[PDB]
């Protein structure tokens, strides 16, 4: 749960920075053979943030979700996580837009069965989206950032919140936006809007539309257009995870089915 400064080494390399913090690439010294690590170095509130993260990331264990290592106090706080080699998949997409639809099916695939993991377990992501989703491999995805993540009461299915903070508008269900209410189902709608950024290569959703724009558009009822390439059933499954009422709209376990049958069958030619 506590790591060792000792056996950290980090490299003096940036990987990638923000108002969280930077990343840093690491290798952590383990019983016989040493372990590459991403390290978030946090740069009073923002160290129960991060531990609320870490004891939210120590209850999961799947392969389709980053694992922490543990956490470490040095010069500054740092979250210890798995190497997730080709970074965030929205910037992966937009450098290489050769990968072909059978490739990003598989990695959707995998998201929904990382999401599903998360459901069972009644844990909401809150924030679902194609830069927190990281590639270890072209054909391995692994879904990040635990730090809005919530789990939930055991009589409640589904989270209020009561600080109205800065919010991704653009991938939060409607449920969301006028009621503050998250569920799993909320992360299905991000979920829908995760699929969009994958079949667009990483381009913005909703691109040049201010938050209540976006709200009174779906309020109209109108949806995203289908990306150039995508196959229409994936397109009907952004649409259905784009289901306003949150009764009507699927689980992940619906999701995750739709998708593993369709791959499968997107195979074998
Ligand atoms: C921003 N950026 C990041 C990169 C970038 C580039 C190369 C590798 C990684 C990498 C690898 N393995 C991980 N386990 C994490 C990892 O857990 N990263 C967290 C996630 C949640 C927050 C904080 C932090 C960075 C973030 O992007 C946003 C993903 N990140 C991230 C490029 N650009």
């Amino acid at each position: 749960v506590y790591l060792d400064r000792k056996l950290l080494t980090l490299e003096d390399k940036e990987l990638g920075s923000g108002n969280f913090g930077t990343v840093k690439k690491g290798y952590y010294q383990m019983k016989k053979v040493v372990k590459t690590v991403a390290v978030k170095i946090l740069k009073p509130a923002l160290k129960d943030e991060l531990l609320a993260e870490a004891n939210v990331m120590q209850q999961l264990d799947n392969p389709y979700i980053v694992r922490m290592i543990g956490i470490c106090e040095a010069e500054s706080w740092m979250l210890v996580m798995e190497m997730a080699e080709l970074g965030p998949l929205n910037k992966y997409l937009q450098q290489n837009r050769h990968v072909k639809d059978k490739n990003i099916i598989e990695l959707v695939h995998q998201v929904s069965m990382g999401m599903k993991y998360l459901e069972e377990s009644n844990f909401v992501h809150r924030d679902l989206a194609a830069r927190n989703v990281l590639l270890v491999t072209q054909h391995y995805a692994k879904i990040s950032d635990f730090g809005l993540s919530k789990a939930l009461r055991a009589d409640e299915n589904y989270y209020k919140a009561q600080t109205h903070g800065k919010w991704p508008v653009k991938w939060y269900a409607p449920e969301c936006i006028n009621y503050y209410k998250f569920s799993s189902k909320s992360d299905v709608w991000s979920f829908g809007v995760l699929m969009w950024e994958a079949f667009s290569y990483g381009q913005k959703p909703y691109r040049g539309m201010k938050g209540s724009e976006v709200t009174a558009m779906l309020e109209k009822g109108e949806r995203m257009g289908c990306p150039a390439g995508c196959p229409r059933e994936m397109y009907d499954l952004m649409n259905l995870c784009w289901t306003y009422d949150v009764e009507n709209r699927p689980g992940f376990a619906a999701v995750e089915l739709r998708l593993r049958n369709y791959y499968y069958d997107v195979v074998n030619e």
